[PDB]
């Protein structure tokens, strides 16, 4: 009882604080843009911003269920599509925020290259790359999964024979969608960081800022539900804290816009006029 209502008030928290922000972050980049921006880096953020807003728009669904101890029945089509909207906005969010980091390093330390490609088309196809990804792999999911008075709003029963169809599918994901893109994100940043390591000052906590943000984003908020698809194999039965996994990966969208004030000084403006009106 409690114990639902607390996830329901903590989502209706990350729904309320993040929502403007997202879509103060939104008309920031809109307003950042100004002349439709030269840098690679604002139109992948812009990405991120719009996975965000994708997935905090319909955040509210979970806050009813809450309430309502997963009772409300959903057809099986709906159940997919809302299935579907999470998936694609954490998967795409984690190759972007790779990406991010790919841009960062390649574009401040070794220099040259950027100075030569500093270009803005040479950057869309990254995020076309994350949205395709996402899509594609995600699509296999709810293909897979999908095609009584219980108190579960999608009780998850499968077959035993799909059982041994599905987790694979859960761990391919798990490793490809997340396992890897930490492998790159912790490689370019502990280098990036050594590069500023080696205005200033100002500069110097951006860099680590935003440094600090990707890696707890993958260890506190999206870690414990790829952990928990990992548990699938050893326990061959869906862990009962899934449930408060999933808090952790709204969470994201909480400390995303962080990200932004920490790369984009415009952001910056643009949420110092927010808070000179707020
Ligand atoms: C919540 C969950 C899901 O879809 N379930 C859980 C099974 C039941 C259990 O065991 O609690 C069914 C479900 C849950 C909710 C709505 C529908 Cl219509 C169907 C699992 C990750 N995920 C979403 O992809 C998700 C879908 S809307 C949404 C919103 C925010 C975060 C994540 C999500």
């Amino acid at each position: 009882d409690w114990k639902s209502s607390l996830i329901l008030m903590a989502y209706i928290i990350i729904f309320l604080t993040g929502l403007p922000a997202n879509l103060l972050a939104l008309r920031a980049f809109v307003g950042r843009i100004r002349q439709p921006q030269p840098a690679p880096v604002h139109i992948l953020l812009l990405s991120l911003t719009l996975a965000d807003l994708l997935l905090l728009l319909l955040l509210p669904f979970k806050i009813i269920e809450a309430a309502s101890n997963f009772r409300w029945y959903l057809p099986k089509v709906v159940c997919a599509l809302t299935s579907f909207g999470f998936y694609s906005s954490i998967y795409c969010s984690t190759w972007l925020l790779a990406g991010i980091s790919i841009e960062r390093y390649l574009g401040v330390a070794f220099p040259v290259q950027y100075k030569l490609s500093r270009r803005p088309l040479y950057g869309v196809i990254a995020a076309l790359v994350a949205w395709v990804m996402s899509f594609g792999h995600c699509t296999i999911v709810i293909i897979v999964q999908y095609l009584s008075g219980n108190e579960i709003t999608c009780y998850e029963n499968f077959t035993d024979n799909q059982l041994d169809v599905v987790l694979p599918v859960r761990l391919e994901l798990c490793l490809v969608l997340f396992f890897i893109p930490m492998a790159v994100t912790i490689f370019c940043y502990w280098r990036f960081v050594w590069i500023m390591l080696s205005v200033g000052a100002q500069r110097r906590r951006r860099a680590v800022g935003l440094a600090v943000v990707t890696l707890l984003n993958f260890l506190v908020c999206f870690g414990p539900y790829n952990v928990s698809h990992l548990v699938g194999y050893h326990q061959r039965k869906s862990p009962w804290w899934r449930s408060i996994a999933v808090v952790f990966s709204s969470l994201n969208a909480s400390l995303d816009p962080l990200l932004f004030y920490f790369s984009s000084s415009v952001v910056r403006r643009a949420f110092g006029r927010g808070l000179q009106v707020l």
